């Protein structure tokens, strides 16, 4: 079938949902898309490259929180922006494991940059800024690759367990997202006096 | 050599520490331990069973802080043991990988429902200290995993930037990780306490 960028990530992801990371390899790609593996080699060089262009492509297409609303606040811009990356990796079979194997491609300069600035335009230093940013990230990471991973008790664990199977993880997710950004402003509103 | 459990492991976490999680196989731990595979096949059915095996075993030789102390406060408590976690999930190799391939396994069950009962003891409901305990267990393997998945993809290939990313980027190579690791648990902490302070206030 057709080779140019876009047909192949098609094609990849399709075959992710299929294998999964682990199974996920360039010779079951090259089948997928009906070539030899030699012609398939052009295209893309190994599975590595692979992932890193998986990595980029599902959130340029199903990542659509990137970036702030005109005068949004701090607040809100982490909270959607969480649950729409949430979201993007929740899209494909381990979609976190794919996403975790790199980090921002130039093609994601520009944004991650905004959001940055964007940090730092509403009180936060850089650096107390990117702390917030890594930790929404990391906990969602986090959230998320629990779910895709799993796909006598004592008391509390088993009902722990019942709830922490009533929804696909959402609620501990929404929860724990609020205590975070919630005490990233205690902490930007001490400024200098201990909190 | 020997095979019994403790000395299969050792062998198990020392080959993972050489290949990482995808690169661990049993034909190379047969190899590391001077048998033929269907002698390990005996003691170690597949790779999933020894990863299994491997993430119990990490967390009983090196996760120290598994338990609260004697009056310690909860925040205390979730701040030492996710400081215990990470360095635990740190020791070996695709650590936090081996770790997320499972859910508590028996021989955990008695620690994490002591965890979960501490936290109804402090004034949490089931359902909010296990979404406490659960964000601190998020957070600290998202942290530790990118840190990871950062070092085994710098070996296949090399990492222009604009100010601010580059600043983050120094910033966050500056360590490992670490600094950013503590203000995050701090944050979560703190939210964690507004919570639990608010009872039914709007807040
Ligand atoms: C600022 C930053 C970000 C990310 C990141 O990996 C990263 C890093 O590895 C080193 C230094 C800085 C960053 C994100 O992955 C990303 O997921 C992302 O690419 C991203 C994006 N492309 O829109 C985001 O939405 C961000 N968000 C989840 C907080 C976060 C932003
Ligand atoms: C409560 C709980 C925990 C864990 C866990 O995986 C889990 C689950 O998969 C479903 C329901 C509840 C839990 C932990 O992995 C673990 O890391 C763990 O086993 C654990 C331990 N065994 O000591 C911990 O220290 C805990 N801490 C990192 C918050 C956390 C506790
Ligand atoms: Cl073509
Ligand atoms: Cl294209
Ligand atoms: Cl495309
Ligand atoms: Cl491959
Ligand atoms: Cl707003
Ligand atoms: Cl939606
Ligand atoms: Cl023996
Ligand atoms: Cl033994
Ligand atoms: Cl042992
Ligand atoms: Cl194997
Ligand atoms: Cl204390
Ligand atoms: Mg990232
Ligand atoms: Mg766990």
């Amino acid at each position: 079938s057709r080779l140019n960028r876009e047909s192949v990530i098609d094609a990849a992801l399709e075959l992710l949902n299929e294998t999964g990371i682990d199974g996920l390899t360039t010779r079951k790609l090259a089948q997928k898309l009906g070539i030899e593996q030699p012609t398939l080699y052009w295209h893309v060089k190994n599975k590595r490259a692979l992932l890193d262009a998986l990595a980029v492509e599902i959130l340029a297409r199903h990542h659509d929180y990137s970036l702030p609303a005109a005068g949004e606040s701090w607040q809100s811009f982490l909270r959607n922006n969480a649950m729409s990356f949430r979201r993007a990796l929740l899209r494909y079979r381990d979609g976190a494991k794919v996403h975790l194997g790199a980090r921002p491609d130039e093609k994601q300069y520009d944004t991650v940059e905004t959001q940055l600035r964007f940090m730092t335009e509403n009180g936060f230093s850089l650096r107390d800024g990117l702390y917030a940013i890594s930790a929404v990230s990391h906990f969602t990471l986090g959230a998320v690759l629990e779910q895709q991973e799993h796909t006598n008790l004592p008391p509390l664990l088993r009902e722990a367990l019942q709830i922490m199977d009533s929804d696909d993880g959402e609620q501990a997710f929404l929860h724990g997202l609020e205590s975070l950004i919630r005490g990233f402003e205690v902490q930007l509103t001490a400024l200098l006096q201990i909190v």
